[PDB]
């Protein structure tokens, strides 16, 4: 019996890559045909809202798992997708958190395009409404946020009648598909990215692409739906015996994997919630932006991303414990109604 709307997950693993496969590394994860389950080390079995093995392609992500979620923001819901795995796993593949233009038209294109993409061609359909779309990009580096769109110190900000406020961080306001990706693209030139041994590309901070979306009928301008999509490309959990990080690389690591504690800490805290319960959604900047997106008003898919191999068998146990636990929080997302 599952009472509620839960967050919902969706297990992806890739396919083994050239590190694995040159330290001879066998798959230690099988799947079960047709069924949202996954085998681990041959022994232990989880079961997820989705399950997509290392042949699943990009397009069959997004419309199996994350274009339904994306289409309740038509409804006025929030809503957030958010990649969370060990370094290397797949999550900026997964969102397209390294997305340039280079690869417009590329079937490898992962779910931010993607969202884009889709939100104006439901636009486009829905001839009797009118919307106002902004977009904002920030990056969590060493526990600053930083503004990816901003070629001051940013600040949360908690309002008592409801909700975080970032002051500082700025928004544009986007007219057609082509401006909102320019906005994705940009904000990924900024990013902070550098090479590991488990990553040439690892990202060294956390990621939230934010679209607000404004729809109001054209026969009644008064009343409106205001909400936000969150799309969220974390940082990953890393060891420094295997990515050989040292100086401020190592340093970024630390404050990576202390904040993806506090992520796993909020993630637990809510799988047994009831009341008088505390969430130590305040202990880290990550935490408290995704205070909405685990327990509270949002529609929210995570993407847990793994790898095959069996080098890797104890860090993909932790995520699939996690991905686990992430099932059992329960939201509460209402239509976001606005009158003028
Ligand atoms: N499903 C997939 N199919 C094929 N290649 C993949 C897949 N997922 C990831 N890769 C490749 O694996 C490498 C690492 O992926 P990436 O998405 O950068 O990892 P990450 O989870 O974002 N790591 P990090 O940012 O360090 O925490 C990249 O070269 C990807 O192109
Ligand atoms: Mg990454």
């Amino acid at each position: 019996e599952v009472k509620g709307i839960p967050v919902r997950v969706a297990l992806r693993c890739r396919p083994l890559v050239s590190k694995e496969i040159k330290e001879g590394c066998q798959t230690c994860l099988s799947f079960v045909p047709g069924e949202p389950q996954v085998v681990v080390g041959n022994d232990k079995s989880f079961t997820y809202d989705f399950v997509f093995d290392p042949s699943t392609e990009q397009e069959e992500v997004f419309n199996t798992a994350v274009a339904p979620l994306i289409k309740g923001v038509f409804k006025g819901y929030n809503a957030t997708v958010l990649a969370y795995g060990q370094t290397g796993s797949g999550k900026t593949y997964s969102m397209g958190g390294a997305y340039t233009a280079e690869q417009e038209h590329d079937s490898a294109i992962g779910v931010i395009p993607r969202v884009i993409q889709l939100l104006f061609k439901e636009i486009n359909k829905k001839s009797d409404f009118e919307f106002t779309l902004k977009v904002s990009y920030l990056e969590i580096y060493n526990e600053e946020i930083l503004d990816l769109l901003c070629s001051t110190q940013i600040n949360i900000r908690e309002d008592p009648k409801e909700g975080i406020k970032i002051v500082g961080l700025t928004e544009k306001t986007v007219l057609v598909a082509s401006d909102t990706v320019s906005c994705l693209e940009q904000g990924n030139n900024s990013r902070t990215v550098a090479s590991t041994a488990m990553n040439s590309q690892s990202s060294r901070s956390h990621a939230i692409f934010t679209i607000s979306i404004e729809q109001r009928k054209k026969n009644d301008k008064n009343s409106s739906f205001r909400s936000k999509l969150h799309l969220v490309d974390l940082a990953g959990s890393e060891r420094q015996k295997k990515t050989k990080a040292e100086g401020d690389r190592l340093r970024e690591g630390i404050n990576i994997n202390r904040g993806l504690l506090c992520l796993g800490n909020v993630i637990s805290a809510l799988g047994d919630d009831k009341k008088g319960n505390f969430v130590p959604y305040r202990d880290s900047k990550l935490t408290r932006l995704l205070q909405d997106s685990l327990g509270g008003n949002s529609h929210t898919l995570m993407i847990a991303c793994v790898s095959p191999a069996d080098s890797n068998l104890e860090e993909t146990l932790n995520t699939l414990r996690y991905a686990d636990r992430a099932r059992k929080i329960k939201n509460k997302p209402i239509i976001n109604h606005h009158h003028h």
